[PDB]
């Protein structure tokens, strides 16, 4: 991880991390620009097993072109004393995930949580409409700028043509099948989240959250929290339908559904 990539971006501060990447602030030294740089770990960069999955996800995000998904700029390999080091330069969002905003603000306002929510369907839907499967929609992947524009991320296991439990579909989980549908029982899981503040199932255990995504149906919103309306119950239960038949066939129904409560 040095100073500058490619002699173009110098890093700043560390924005997140995880198992096998890490996201810097950085500045785009010919155009005087702020930008993201997510780059792919050198503690195992030569597995090319990771490797292939690092530049997919570079040209999964950057066939898309949406308002509410951040945007991909460039990519490439830095030379470094360790060899070389798969990167990908993308649009700076100056803001904080639903996550944080949950767990240090806790759920949101119904009216708000609509809108945030109605502008995440709008890029998976666009996402649908080109072809890509996010897989791994969650509140740490929801960015709120501070414009209060929603910004859908980290495309790391999207799939063309796992994530974490508590957002997976019945069918996700256990390896079959996804579809637009899976996104959508993910997104009412998020939904579900920001306005109750707790997802509608945690266990000790995967297997115990798996289980109860596949068999046990969700508490009604309105009962978790109060200034619930019933007509927001039904949009978010129909989100969380166990059967992809009963679901909302695509992210732009479910956002239909949600300007109805709204207005
Ligand atoms: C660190 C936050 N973060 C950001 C940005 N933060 O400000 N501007 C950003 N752009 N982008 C990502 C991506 C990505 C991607 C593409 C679109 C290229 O696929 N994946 C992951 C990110 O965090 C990881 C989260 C995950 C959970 C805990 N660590 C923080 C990102
Ligand atoms: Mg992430």
């Amino acid at each position: 991880t040095p100073s500058h990539l490619s002699d173009r971006y110098e890093l700043g501060e560390i924005l997140g991390f995880g198992g096998m990447s890490e996201v810097h602030l950085a500045r785009d030294l010919r155009l005087h620009r702020d930008v993201a740089v997510k780059v792919l770990r050198a503690d195992l960069a030569r597995d090319p097993s990771f490797y292939l999955r690092f530049r997919r996800e570079a040209q999964n995000a950057a066939a898309l072109n949406h308002p509410a998904i951040v945007a991909v700029y460039d990519t490439g390999e830095a030379e470094t004393p360790a060899g070389p080091l798969p990167y990908i330069v993308m649009e700076y969002v100056d803001g904080v995930t639903l996550r944080d905003i949950v767990h240090t603000e806790g759920p949101m306002t119904p009216k708000r949580a609509i809108e945030v929510i109605a502008d995440a369907c709008q890029a998976l839907n666009f996402s649908h409409q080109n072809g890509i499967i996010h897989r791994d929609v969650k509140p740490a992947n929801i960015m709120i700028s501070a414009t209060n524009a929603v910004k859908v991320m980290d495309f790391g296991i999207a799939r063309a043509i796992i994530g974490t439990a508590q957002y997976l579909s019945p069918e996700q989980a256990r390896g079959d099948s996804v579809d637009a549908r899976s996104d959508v029982y993910s997104l009412g899981c998020v939904l579900y989240e920001v306005l109750t503040g707790e997802p509608p199932f945690t266990g000790d255990s995967p297997v115990s959250v798996a289980y109860q995504h596949v068999r046990e149906d969700p508490i009604p919103p309105s009962a978790r929290h109060e200034g619930l309306s019933a007509d927001l119950d039904a949009v978010v239960l129909k989100a969380l339908a166990k059967n992809p038949e009963n679901r909302y066939q695509t992210a732009a129904e479910m956002r239909a559904d949600l300007v109805r409560v709204h207005n």
